[PDB]
């Protein structure tokens, strides 16, 4: 059963506080009470290496079976790569993608030197949610549904919310209080 949420955002220097919906999101689910979402300032915000992200999961944001990560963007590649070898109650991906879309910072991080262990990843998450949007300014459709064909996910496809840089996510709330089972 989940016992907290962890948000791994997107990677740039804003704070994890107030950068798009991460602080709004944190502040919706912690008024369930007892219930803790984690969000922390990654180390290394730029370049988002795995070799750096990963580890930060597992001892600083305690990503574990019973945390479902919510991953935006690097964070979403950051999940997808941790689930590879760790197992997480559940994952809601925003703006997930597969390549490092000929980008020379995106290849900096580490994450896509090797392919993707998609079926280990569905072993070591059983619920995973994705949100894309087509008029992604960052993704190409394509690799968003390259992600939801691959994890099978149950895919959230908008048309209007870019790379999901806006201040609220109240589709996410919902999708989260879904996961950890609070009735209506």
């Amino acid at each position: 059963s989940p016992s907290k949420a962890v948000i791994v955002p997107g990677n740039g220097g804003g704070d994890v506080t107030t950068h798009g919906w991460y602080g709004w999101v944190k502040k919706e689910l912690e008024k369930i009470p007892g219930f803790q979402c984690l969000a922390k300032n990654m180390p290394d915000p730029i370049t988002a290496r795995e070799s750096i992200w990963l580890p930060f999961m597992e001892t600083e944001l305690h990503c574990d079976e019973k945390t479902i990560i919510i991953g935006h963007s690097s964070g979403a590649i950051a999940a997808m790569r941790y689930a590879e070898t760790h197992r997480v109650y559940a994952i809601v991906l925003v703006s997930a993608y597969t390549s490092d879309l000929g980008d020379e910072n995106e290849r900096a991080s580490g994450y896509f030197t090797r392919p993707w262990q998609w079926e280990k990843i569905k072993a070591n998450c059983p619920y995973i949610v994705q949100f894309g949007s087509t008029d992604d300014p960052f993704l190409p459709w394509k690799e968003q549904q390259e992600v939801a064909d691959r994890l099978e996910t149950k895919l959230h496809k908008f048309t209007d919310c870019g790379h999901f840089q806006n201040t609220e996510f109240h589709e996410l709330i919902t999708v989260v209080k879904s996961l950890l089972k609070v009735p209506a």
